[PDB]
Formats: C-alpha cells, structure tokens, sequence
C-alpha cells in the first residue's frame, strides 16, 4: 500500500528510517523527477500511518508571507512592509542559533509593534518566542542565557524577561 | 458497496485502517490520477458508515481565508488584510506546536482586535483557543504550561488567563 | 417504484442501511455519473417514505452564502463582508469541534454585532449556539465544559452564559 | 382519470401511498423527464381529490425570495440584503433542528428589525416562530424548551418569551 508520493529526499529518509525503526516493512521508489514514493506491506499501514502521525509526519505546509497575493494587490507603505521586515528578521536569527553545535531546528515569533492608542499615547509591544530542537545526544539547557542574549540583542527595544526560549529534544 | 472515491492516499489508509481495525471487510482500488476508492461487502455498510461518521471520516471542507472572491474584489486597506496576517500567525504557532513530540494535529484560533468604542475610548480583546491532540502513547498533560508560554509570546498583547489549551488523545 | 435519483454515495449508503435495518426491501443503482438511485418494493412504498421522512432524508438543501450574487452585485465594505468573516469562524469553531472523539456532526452558529444605537450609545451582542451529534457509544456529556470553553476562546468578546450547547445521540 | 402529471417521485410517492391507505386505486406512470402521473379510477375520482385536498396536496409554490426581479432590479444597500440575511438564518435554523431524531419537517419564520421612531428614539423588534412537524412515533413535547434555546442562540437579540414552538405529528 502507497503511503505518500512526491517526497522530498529529506522527507522519504526521515520518514522510511523513523518506520525501520518500528519494525515496519517500507520501501521507497524514485520517481522521474527524483521525488520518492513510500510503500508498506497492507498488514502495517495502520500501524505506519499511526507512527508517522505521531511523529509529525508528513509536515504540513503553512501560510507563505510571500504569498500575499489573495490579501493585497500593492504595497506603497507599513503593515505588509513591517511584516516582511519582522519575517527577514525571524529568519535572520534562525540562521544564527542554527549554528549552534546541537540545533537541529529552530522557529522564532518576534512581535513589535507600535501603536497610537489616542492623541498623546503611544504603546510599544515588545516581545520574542523561540523553540529550538536540540539533538538526542546534547544538552542545551545551559545555553538557555546565551540564546536569550543573543535574540535580545538582535531585535529593537527588547528585553529578557519578554523571552521565551524553549528547547526540546528531538 | 462503493463508500467514497477521489481519496487522498492519507484519508484512504486512516479509513482502511479504521474499519479492518472494526472487523469491516473493506477493499480499496486506485484509479488513474493516483486517488483512492474504498467498498464494503453490502452487509457491512451500514456498519462501515457508522464507524466512518463516528470518527468524522470523510473530514469536511471548511471555508478556506483564500476564496474571498466571493466577499471582495479587492483588498486595499484594513479588515481583510488583519485576517490574513491573523491566519499566517495561528499557521505559524501550529507548525511550532507540531514539532512538539507527540503531536499529531494541532489548531489555532487567535482573537486580536483594536476596536473605537467611541471619541476618547480604545479597547483591545485579546485572547487564543488552542487544541492539540496527542498520540495515545504519549501524555502531552506536562506540557501544557509550555505550551501557553509558547502560545502566549508569539503573540501580541496576550495574557495566559486568556489562552485555552485543550489535549486530547486521538 | 423509484425512491430518489442522483444521491450521492454517502447518502444512498445511509437510506439503504437505514431502510434495511427497518426490514425495507430497498434496491439500490449506479448511473453513468456515479450517481446512485434507490427503489423498493410497492408494497414497502409508503412505510419507506415515513421512516425517511422521520429520519431528515433526503437532507435538505439550505441557503448558501456564496449564492449572494441574487441580493448584491458588489461588495466594497461591511454587512456582506462581516457575514462572510463570521461564516469562516463557524467553519473552523465546526472543522476543530468534529476531531473530539465521538462527534459525527456538529453546527455552530454565531451572532456578533457591533450596534449604534443613538450618539454617545454603542451596544456589542455577543453569543454562540452548538449542535452536537454524537456516536450512539459515546456519552460526550462529561465535554460539555471543555466544549463551552474551546468556543468561548475562539470568538471576539464571548462569555460562558451566553453560549449554548446541546449534545444529542445519533 | 388522471390527477396531476410533471410530479417529483417524493410527491407521487406521498400521494399514491395516502391514497393506497384510504382503499382508493391509483396507479402510476413515469414520462420521459422521470415526471410522475397519478391516476385513479373514474368511481373513485371525487374521494381521491377530497382526500389530497384534506393533506394538502398537492403542496402549493409560494413566494421565492429570489424571485425578486418584479420587485428592483438592482440592490446597493438595505432591505434587500437583510431578507436574504435574514432567509439564510432562517434556512440554517431549519437546517440544524431537522437533525433532531422525529422531525419530518420544520418552518421558522424571523423578525428583526431596526427601526427609528423619530430623532432620539430606537425601537428593535425581535420574535421567532417555529413549526416543526414529527414522525407519528416519536414525542417531542419533551424537547421545546431545547429546541426554544437552540433557536434564542442563533439569533440576535432574542428572549424566550418571544419564541413560538409548535409541534404537530403528522
């Protein structure tokens, strides 16, 4: 029975190794395109489909920012600008605690907004949220200070106790 | 009995599995665009819809943020813009919750509005409702304070009194 | 004597199980489309149509807010835009509520309107009704808090008193 | 002597099984179109007729709101779109309580209006009525205060005591 087509190498490896290692038969097919296609005997599909659910997998794809199109037709000034912005940072601190000897994978939420609650008051919304994979065989829970240093000084008007880094392992 | 056909390879094999899980004799053929078609012996479709409806197979199709064509022609300022900015950030708290061992599926739904009141009166209504369900092999109950945290600083002016975390075993 | 043409397979497959459980000689067809039409003894006729009838078959088709093309020509800001935006809330509060182990069917309809009254008098009316159909073997009783609280969370400016819940048996 | 031509095979089917039941002989025939004719016996014509005329058949076409054509030929604001609103409610109100087991059918008619009385001076009326129709064999005498709170939450500005439920049995 056909579990998933049109995989990536990453997506077909991690998936047919996680299945391996749960005593069940996969086997994986190239395709033209090199896409993989995974295959189980009927007798473990459910199992299969159980231990891949459970795992997360297939990842789902989530809403591109650059996919704006449906929202917008134009961006001339600062909500969609400023999102971009936010987005190139997100992406920019990723990159930096990716390099981190342990990380396996990291997502950063970053908010910062600034607003005009009426005339003479103005509000500034700080804050960041970090989840960072760490590798079965590391320990990063003693880099918990280091990580929050660093995205405090990557961002505007941020402080520590507006931090949230956690680390999970895989 | 023919019960649904133009199954994805997925929704096909969480129904096969389902039902041979039940004692329902249940076949499945693919037809030429790689979709799946599932049957029952007569005698056990009334059975086979029981057991698919109690556990909410075939899964609807909600309303999707994309076909707003019918609502609007264009999208120049604010209303519209908010909701999809909305609908990136609960997509991007759920890819986060996701890779959370033992998360299977995981939903979304964040309230953020900044509403006029009248001349000299803002108010701001916050709040999240998030519902993750677990492998049956893991408890994920431990978490839950984590999970808040995680949810809490991803988004702007969020209190934990006012986010919901409901697990539940699949 | 012919009952109904053109059902689809999931509601010829729930008036023949329903019919046949009821000691209703019911045969059932395939058209060229995929279609299928259901027909039964003479003698059964009129009982056949008193249990469907009984049992909401054929289900009716209801008002579909995409069909607004009869009432409008364009939309270029709120009514039409607000009923659209609260249709989309109903979908996903109906798409997370079916996951809850036991649910079959689920409906929700939501009311929010924001009113001004006279100069100086804004009212906000707040408030959600939800239908439940559960599994003849789950008791779904015991969620109606966890229910209660997963709708309060999803919707603007919502409290407990003001949403119903209603739980009913397949 | 024929009765009526161009019927749906609901209509035909209701209308020949009630006359079946009261000793009258009728007998049916398809046209091309699947139309079904109804006739009876020349002896038996004036006692067919007295009885479809006593259960209402054949049932009458009233008033389509789309048919709104003869009336404007264009909508831009109002009345209009809050009949359709309004029809949509309706129609979703009928939707829901038809799912409760014994209903065979079911009619709501809603008011909501807001009206201006003269400078300074708002009146709203509300009020809902509700027919629902149910099988011979099923009571639902018990369920009007149910079926009276699915109806309040459903609609804006409601109280109960402007609730009419009536239940008859077919």
């Amino acid at each position: 029975k056909d579990l998933l087509k049109g995989l990536d190498q990453e997506q077909a490896n991690e998936v047919i190794a996680v299945l391996q290692m749960h005593n069940i038969e996969a086997n994986k097919i190239d395709s033209g395109k090199l896409g993989y296609s995974i295959t189980v005997a009927e007798p473990d599909f459910t199992a299969a489909v159980y231990w891949i659910k459970t795992y997360q997998l297939p990842p789902r794809p989530r809403v591109e920012i650059a996919q704006m199109f449906p929202a917008d037709s134009l961006v001339s000034s600062p909500r969609a600008e400023k999102a971009r912005l936010y987005s190139a940072i997100e992406q920019r601190l990723e990159q930096s605690l990716q390099t981190m000897e342990g990380v396996l994978s990291a997502r950063v939420h970053i908010s910062y907004d600034i607003d005009a609650g009426e005339n003479g008051r103005p509000p500034k919304p700080v804050h960041l949220s970090a989840l960072a994979v760490y590798e079965r065989g590391s320990p990063l829970a003693h880099q918990i200070s280091d990580i929050k240093r660093f995205l405090k000084n990557s961002f505007a008007d941020v402080d520590y106790d507006n931090i949230s880094v956690v680390l999970s392992e895989r």
